[PDB]
């Protein structure tokens, strides 16, 4: 019973039915609450796609409630993330785990945020490098490479050793939104909207 | 099998196709009325997202009957309601247990209502700390930090020491709205709408 | 479920109510994500003789995140591809597995890319003789035109011999974006719209 | 997953819903990309009845990538295709097998088209037809008659005796674009639009 | 909890449990009370065979109660009855529809029986010449094949003229034990067990 | 879920298990307490064809509660029964409807009874006609030969007209073990061991 | 549906309880009633290599009524039938098609019969080598060599060349027992026993 | 689909209803016909540690015809092969991918052996985890370790390199029995009884 | 779908078929190879129960690859194996995780073994919020009860600190045999049945 409710308005001479995610999208918001698997790459890439279309230059606000997901459709995402021209905002709500805490740390040095009750993990929880048989079939060779890009694009993304990632990736441990500013997952912690997300009518 | 009803009005030039769900989103009213789960956080998320967006400032009604929920998700809502830089008013209709008795406290200190009949809980039933079906990945110190976070929040927003809230945790019973009163639950009972604060419609 | 967004536009007040993939379809963009089906196949060719009776000269788009899919649906696609008169740029995202990377490959010369994480496959992965049509058909002799099909076409749009790529289709391993230039699958990487060497003039 | 695109204007202000399907109908475009099932002979003759109402002197485009189907079906849409007073333009991408075979051979003669990778088989593939809750279910002398029919069809559409097209219509193998011409299945093969290079042939 | 019930006696030399229908072997009985499908055919060859294993010259009792079936699965138990070198007893109960009615005719002349109010037809009410292995149907020449192996066998059978046999099988009426025995399906009406060639197999 | 319990038995030289269905067929008890298919009258039959190879001459007893069935099944049974040389004991224990009353009906005259709250009708309840909800099959013509043969059966066990027993399967009422009586249904009421033959000699 | 009856038997030293396909295998029957799979070929060798410890030199004795089946199923029979020490004698009844050929033709020469209305095919229908969504599935070059070692086993089992049972193998057509002789399949048409238990009666 | 005959036989005077697999038991042969999955792995182990049980000197033959497996599943399976005292015949009939050459290679030296038309692979064609719960993540570490593992035991059966099994093991190919004697993973083709111990030692 | 083997033995009294694992129970081995679940408990607490009531001073076996399963299931298993009087030896074939771990070490000291490539991990892979009722019961303060419980258990039975088994608990990583000998959860490294104890011909 998935209820998705929509908006439409009349603060002057209107219409627009859409419903609430592509609302947000039309403030350049992009909502990822799932597993991040394959239909969900598509969809967020998409997004990032059409937001990149629309205006290349202003800022994207990404929120992450993820529980892990996959290293086929992470490492897509955030390729498309760093294909992006803009400055992209990463707030974490909730849990980041795995891909999850991937795609928070590839936001904006700076512009990358929790919520005081937020949560992250590095380690990946499910999946083993295949999960539920609709994202299947890596070989040896394979997972090891997408492991190691993983490992590096932590690395670099929080300041942490790539040895520290890969030990820190075998503990299954979260950590609050205080000790990710020190591990380098996050910038700052907030508790009221930080005005970073603000716009009225585009320019 | 329960028919989501729609709505039209008389805006004269405007005319306008949504269902009773996003109708009363534009009055800044938010239904949870089903367990806290990761899709329904997911959503509430959003339209509060979306509530901000368009009137930071402006009230917001949460209405809420909820059987309970996770705790994972609950933290989620809660701490975007804490996020939200306006007045959040949050109802009791018919039952608030566990996360729905939890966002029922969250709401601005003297606007949190329930109706004559409304029974209220705090205590957690069965093992609804994380997500949804499946997303049961747990260690110790995670199920730790998470009743700690739900147990200093409760004791925050009632009044209660974190004590007295987790030996209440641990009992399986409900309080009417007269005991959530003096509990710290809830403000005040009502049973019209004039028993809030009052605008003074003529006669 | 994914839930698959929506868009409107700016100018007009009215309802188009269009998804987040035909908006992109509007800039020329066609997406490319799952397994390459005959029922795939089926949309890919719809959009592209649709993107052909707009402008039969503009330039498309192509963004490829595929596992793989079946020699029927995909020498069905790049026959289309071939058959177009305007210039195709191929952007793999992700993964670009046998028919991802035969169509990867398709594309003009020059305008084939690759993202910095992306990888690329020409064997065909875990199993497959290819083609189910609610019965498998496609009996020996007739794989073999396929087959001799696919090693053609790929010998042709790479610069490798027919030899060569039908001693590399048995090896079940993927190679990065460098490689895959080395290779001739593709032409550039792309990390930055300052790096990008396809200079995205549109809209 | 699903077949997602949608379609706008551009002669105006940009609103009317019209997925990828319908849009391409608009050109008098319609496509047969799956098992030739009655459900889909309907829609079908229905489209093509249709294109007659608003046209009935306008050349009409079918686009054919199908894996065979049943007598009943075909025929239908066959006697429906002779029933037009247009020209009909039968293009074939990918493969047309059986009933396929047997629409893309009834173009009018002249605007029969292949792609250069296309295959075309007479032969029922798979098994003959008696029908499992696809062709209903058929006496003897009824399948025999039935059957007869597509023979005299055939013969007379590619110029073949029946004796011939019965005798190679128990054979399994594809014939390619070079073939289907010698044996009077198509016309031309194309790389480019319509007639290569024109919507018209010069010389 | 098991159905079909279960039998003990024949104490001379000693014997254990059996269900009803291995009772009815041990007197030579054979059970056709179903479809006539392949699954049957093979239970049924099989008990022919054994049964011819045993005592090839001892006479056999087929009990016939069969709405229809498969020309393939008929033909195969035609032949295998055909192979054996005793007397074989047919009883038709109830119904004996197109192959029923085949194997009915098919027990040696002068011992294929039928009760009072048993109903027998030759039409095959619309489909089904093979069993099938849900993969597979049948060409041109092999329906004419399958229909003139029944429409000999039938004729000899009973006594008709083939003509006459390939008339009575586009008719969808059944005909009684009296205008069976005219017809040539059976001999006898006995409609007790002491009334003609066989008095019972008791003992 | 329908427990069949088991038995062990001393009155022969073996020793074995089996079900109590299985037991009763020992002492010529056959049970038919379900709807009267077609899948029921083989069962019935077979137990019915086994007891004529034991004795031929010794009582069979049926016990009887059947809520109806098809004609076609009913009409095996009742041939079946008719086919016996012994005679055969109707018990009706609950309730006797249509094909339930035809068989209860058709025991040997003077060994029919009922019990003092057992119902019996002679109308066809609610549901299918002659043979499968699903796989249906006379034809035209086809009822009035079957309905025609019910009707001659049922006035020949009951002693009432044609025209009565036609008139009376319209009528949508049960009747009682005294109306049964009288109808010729049955012939006596029970209510001890007492009411049964027992004639003489030790058992 | 269990179909599958047992045998307590008569002429038997003892007291057992197995099914009829147990009691042939006692004779040394071996039952080949359905499509040749995988799981069939595991059964089936099992009964052969049994078989060979019980008596590795008398004969034993194949029925063959199959549909067809997968190329890696029937290699393994085949190989295991030519492992046997002792002659095997093959049986057609009703249909034997590409597996079942090959394995009807695997017989020992001289040995091999069909029915006088059995039906035998060596095209292997409707496409594939092995698998109904995944089974297995091969690569390229391995069923080709999968290809040529049936097309070399046929031309050794019937004689023709190897050439003709390549073009024979893509033709959809049965032939009848005296074609299958004159072909190479079989050796005789038969219409009554040759086994051995002749010459003698029981009991 | 489970057809498993049964039989009875001489363990004393014959009266015991097995299984044909667990037949083959009592000989001391052990049957591997289908994907080795870890429930596979539990009934071979079990077999394997039964049989030492009643006798840890007698050899012991394994079939194989395996389409492939899982790490997990194959290394516990070889432990416990080398775990045993006795001699191992390992018999490839059909083919043997993967996990199932290494069980083959895995067999006493001199006494691995495949039938003519064998086909044997090395190379993983599925890949992936083995789901063991269906809930885990298999990090780095963990894959490496199992795939060198496999590695080292492959080189150390064959008499192989490393390397050249990790090479090897990449390219999706089968090898014949001749070319298996060559690569060490077999010893001797056979088509007939061939090699035994029970006599005095060759020299 | 494994096809558990049978058996049949006692060549002096005869007549008994127990399964492969009930036969391996009758020489006190005890296979654990699956997931330790609530039902998978009860089975082999049941084991346990009737091995100490058949002799309660004879060694048990208890084989295990195991990959995890719920603490509740755990503890009980483990309660009942220290309630046991006799020696217990615990085998890890394969895999011990978690749970599996734990029962591998509650063996006898000086009785717990693993063979060469077996490999252990004490860390929970997934889950742990353990129990029933559709896998979520068991309130907070309850699973931190256990999991003391757990660590406590292997703390005593490895000799680690309670602390480094918490500490090691959260990491998710496998050890070898010769780690886990180091570690104190096994003893023994063994490669043959001989390796440990004695067993011959009795007296
Ligand atoms: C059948 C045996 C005895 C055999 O192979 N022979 C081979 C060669 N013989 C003559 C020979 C000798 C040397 C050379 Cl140079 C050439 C020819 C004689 C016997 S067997 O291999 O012992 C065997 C196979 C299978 C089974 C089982 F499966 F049933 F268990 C049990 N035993
Ligand atoms: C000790 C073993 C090696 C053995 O050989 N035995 C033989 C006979 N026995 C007879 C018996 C019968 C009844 C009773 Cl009451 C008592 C004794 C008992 C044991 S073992 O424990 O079977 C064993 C251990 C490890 C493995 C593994 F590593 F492969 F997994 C496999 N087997
Ligand atoms: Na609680
Ligand atoms: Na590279
Ligand atoms: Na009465
Ligand atoms: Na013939």
């Amino acid at each position: 019973m998935t209820l998705v409710p929509y908006v439409v308005e009349d603060t002057g001479r209107g219409e627009r039915a859409m419903d609430i995610y592509s609302r947000l999208l039309k403030d350049r918001i992009v909502m990822i609450g799932q597993e991040i698997t394959e239909p969900l790459a598509n969809t967020v890439i998409a997004q990032l796609l059409f937001l990149m279309s629309e205006d290349p230059t202003k800022d994207i606000q990404i929120f992450i409630n993820s529980p892990g997901g996959y290293i086929t459709a992470g490492l897509a995402i955030y390729d498309t993330i760093r294909f992006l021209g803009c400055d992209v905002n990463t707030y974490c709500i909730g849990q980041a785990a795995s891909m999850g805490a991937l795609l928070l740390s590839a936001g904006t040095k700076g512009k990358r945020y929790a919520l005081p009750h937020s949560r992250m993990m590095i380690h990946q929880p499910s999946g083993g490098i295949i999960g539920t048989s609709a994202d299947i079939q890596l070989q040896a060779a394979e997972i090891l490479t997408l492991k190691k890009h993983l490992s590096n694009i932590l690395a670099e993304c929080t300041g942490q050793s790539v040895e520290k990632i890969i030990e820190d990736s075998e503990r299954d441990f979260f950590m609050g939104a205080e000790e990710a500013i020190a591990y380098g997952l996050i910038d700052k912690v907030i508790s009221s909207a930080k005005e970073t997300k603000d716009k009225s009518i585009a320019s």
